[PDB]
């Protein structure tokens, strides 16, 4: 119970803000991810022997993919221990706990492949569950590891402060589906400017941890230009090798998929920023105004693909 883990200088300083890349030392990552459970929850929250077989768990159910994979499952939980650590007295005991695990989990056996992919192909999955495809699949995988032997990090909480923490997990898992960040975002941009927002409301917080899994999911565009402009590159390996399966099925793929029209992803990635990445951050930091920094780091990045159409770059 007196075993901390602790990072290197750089890392210790680096890991507290929003802009952190968790490089590329895969066997540093559960370390890195321990470490942020121990100072956002308490070394008291899991029993360190459990969480260590659970993190192993969660990364082998991890696929090799461009880039929904276990590297992209810890930058989300490290944006997490961020948003948590600007926001000390905001949280719940359990919702700290739940938080970072769903974060852990929240891609678990991922394909590489969108949840219209798996519906146009006709995937098993698409019939067990017709919307949130992957984001159910997600969460089952997390309820599956979670009843592995010697595997349940939650073994001390009551029936109901565990039913409470997989409910938390459910909902932050779910609304990583994309599909339903518009709406969710929108009833929290009305909500906060008629003054309504009540984070009392369970039905409130729960949109607003809805928002903030959106935001630890988009963090690429929220580093240094030279990680998000790499990470670009993984996300559309994935969305290319999603086209040509689409193309495979006889089906023009959205341009988005079409690796034929790569040179309009400066144009799409502005699409992107404007559409979903700014936005996300906007009404993240109306609502949690420690959060800033992920929308000026954002704005830095809309700002980079500009001059990249310019020839800037
Ligand atoms: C950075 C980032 N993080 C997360 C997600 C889910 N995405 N999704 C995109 C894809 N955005 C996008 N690319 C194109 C496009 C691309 C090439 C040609 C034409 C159009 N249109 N749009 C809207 N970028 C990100
Ligand atoms: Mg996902
Ligand atoms: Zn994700």
């Amino acid at each position: 119970g007196l075993m901390q883990f602790t990072l290197p200088v750089r890392l210790c300083k680096e890991i507290e803000l929003f802009h952190f890349d968790i490089g590329p030392f895969e066997n540093m990552w559960p370390g890195i991810f321990v470490y942020m459970v121990h100072r956002s929850c308490g070394t008291s929250c899991f029993e360190l022997e459990k969480l260590c077989r659970f993190i192993m768990s969660v990364k082998k159910n991890y696929r090799r993919v461009p880039y929904h994979n276990w590297k992209h499952a810890v930058t989300v939980a490290h944006c997490m221990y961020a948003i948590l650590q600007n926001n000390h007295t905001l949280f719940t005991d359990l919702e700290r706990k739940g938080l970072l695990i769903a974060c852990l989990c929240h891609d678990l056996d991922h394909r590489g492949f969108s949840n219209s992919y798996l519906q146009k192909f006709d995937h098993p999955l698409a019939a067990l569950y017709s919307t949130s495809t992957m984001e159910q699949h997600h969460f089952s995988q997390t309820v599956s590891i979670l009843q592995l032997e010697g595997h349940n990090i939650f073994s001390t909480l009551s029936s109901s402060e565990y039913e409470q923490v997989l409910e938390i997990i459910r909902k932050a898992i779910i609304a990583t589906d994309l599909a339903l960040y518009f709406g969710n975002r929108k009833q929290l941009e009305e909500m906060y400017q008629t003054g309504s927002l009540n984070l009392n409301n369970q039905s409130h917080r729960d949109r607003v941890i809805g928002l903030m899994m959106t935001a630890c999911d988009l963090c690429s565009v929220t580093k240094l230009w030279p990680v998000t402009k790499l990470t670009a590159n993984d996300i559309y390996a994935e969305f290319w090798a999603e086209g040509d399966e689409m193309k495979k099925l006889g089906i023009q793929p959205i341009p988005m998929m079409d690796r034929d029209k790569k040179d309009e992803v400066p144009q799409g990635q502005l699409g992107f920023y404007n559409a979903v990445a700014i936005p996300c951050y906007t009404t993240l930091t109306q609502i949690l105004p420690p959060t800033e920094p992920l929308l000026k780091a954002c704005r830095d990045n809309l700002s980079q693909w500009e001059k990249v159409i310019r020839g800037e770059e």
